[PDB]
């Protein structure tokens, strides 16, 4: 599923992502845009053999199990496949965890590079919430 901007914003809000760890909804929606372009089935193979999955491009090195990442861990206790679901509950559950690891949303490079500092409110502008 490809989410519409305001559609994800709402789904995210429903799921407790609005201002979690102090990150307004705008940040989260912005993170998703560049990471995945709102597409839930997005994957990307990194140079280190791990793979990013889902709307928030969550990595297999640490956070989910895909059975082909030598020496990895399954912090969020899920198969990576769950992160590609149209229902974003697991993408959120694990993101709530990733963001609590110590460095905030900086764990999402695309966030650090393309969202951090910018008028992130623009991504929730004129949505019903």
């Amino acid at each position: 599923k490809v989410f519409g901007r305001c559609e994800l914003a709402a789904a995210m809000k429903r799921h407790g992502l609005d201002n979690y760890r102090g990150y307004s909804l705008g940040n989260w929606v912005c993170a998703a845009k560049f990471e995945s372009n709102f597409n839930t089935q997005a994957t990307n193979r990194n140079t280190d053999g791990s793979t990013d999955y889902g709307i928030l491009q969550i990595n297999s090195r640490w956070w989910c199990n895909d059975g082909r990442t030598p020496g990895s861990r399954n912090l969020c206790n899920i198969p990576c496949s769950a992160l590609l679901s149209s229902d974003i509950t697991a993408s959120v559950n694990c993101a709530k965890k990733i963001v609590s690891d110590g460095n905030g949303m900086n764990a999402w490079v695309a966030w650090r590079n393309r969202c951090k500092g910018t008028d992130v409110q623009a991504w929730i502008r004129g949505c019903r919430l």
